[PDB]
DNA sequence: AGAGGCCGAGGCGGCCTCGGCCTC
DNA sequence: AGAGGCCGAGGCGGCCTCGGCCTC
């Protein structure tokens, strides 16, 4: 299993892990299986503005925006709890823009997304 | 099973709301689990006694600690070592009188922390 | 100066320093011209429902409660702030009735109170 | 004093609103600060060169950080080892022409840390 | 150059439950 | 006895600024 989103993602992601700085755009990386459901939960819990959902590798990111802010913390505190035996990577995004467009060719590709058409 | 043995029930603190501590336990779980608990629970709470015993096919743990505990936190301790057997836990009201019926038929002692 | 209150007042106060419960009673002990100070500001910054201050053997003690919750760390530091170079100790009270009555009563005695006649 | 000296105000950085950092400053303080500061800010900041500067009855340090700094941290630290005395802190533009200015009248060099 | 968007570290100040204490 | 008020430790999850980074 992955430890880490892939290589040519994380420039676009924060690594920061002492910081309490809250954001509002967020992707997981985890299982078909377990994005297929945070997909309609997160959107949900959150009640985000966009979601997204691509393949990575055989395995899901999610992708998504939110209204208001959250320590990435608490965003994998809610995302661990529903995905206990799956590996699960949660990360605040920095360069949203460029991330999402990113997960939309390839080798990623987009499976489904709350907004018709996606974002520009 | 879902309770105590129908005759142990009245040996036992029957509290729903109550936030009173105590220092005398029983557990009703499976024979893998109460040989493991036995050992675990003697060591996170210190306890002064335990004994296990034969219960229905089942076994039960009984045990006295040093210090008072609210049957949730025991509960909540062997809890998270049986995340997939069956448990149930118990404060004991009547102690003497608990471990004297657990020593009498149809319960057998396994085995005890004091001969 | 003080190091804390006065020993006949411990018993009512939290001596808790490594929780972040949060309560809505409090007592200050401090000058004569910084609880006179901290009266007026602490009335106004917390909206307190009740302040009273007291005489305290030659220094002043402040009691109050509070319409919503605080950490004693917030109350301290907002003090704190306002007294440099005094000393300043500042409590959250547990026992909220007997620590006010005690204060109205030898060897302890009311200045000045925020509601005509104190409380009950 | 409220600024620097008229006559160094242009080799001086005149930024407000800007987060750009560098790595060449300018302290006008009294005497006893300045002293102090000397020798505070070489070993807070490492600096690779400071220098200590006659100025109009007051002093002036010129230094030199290996890494860049925002103006306002480098007064943040010099204010809080100056709460009472006088100190304006500011990032120097013109690094050469300010300290070859402070080594010519009316400035006067009291030390500096390379010969 | 100066204005200013960005972001990681980390202080601050609420919320909450756990697991004890107590009295009624 | 059981119900339940109380409270210290401490996890959680926002807010904020400092002091760097960057580009326009």
């Amino acid at each position: 299993d992955p430890k880490d989103f892939p290589s040519e993602l994380l420039s676009f992601l924060s690594h920061a892990v002492f910081s309490n700085r809250t954001l509002a755009c967020f992707a997981i990386y985890t299982t078909k299986e377990k994005a297929a459901l945070l997909y309609k939960k997160i959107m949900e819990k959150y009640s985000v503005t966009f979601i997204s959902r691509h393949n990575s590798y055989n395995h899901n990111i999610l992708f998504f925006l939110t209204p208001h802010r959250h320590r990435v913390s608490a965003i994998n505190n809610y995302a661990q709890k529903l995905c206990t035996f799956s590996f699960l990577i949660c990360k605040g995004v920095n360069k949203e823009y460029l991330m999402y467009s990113a997960l939309t060719r390839d080798p990623f590709s987009v499976i489904e997304e709350s907004l018709p058409g996606g974002l520009k």
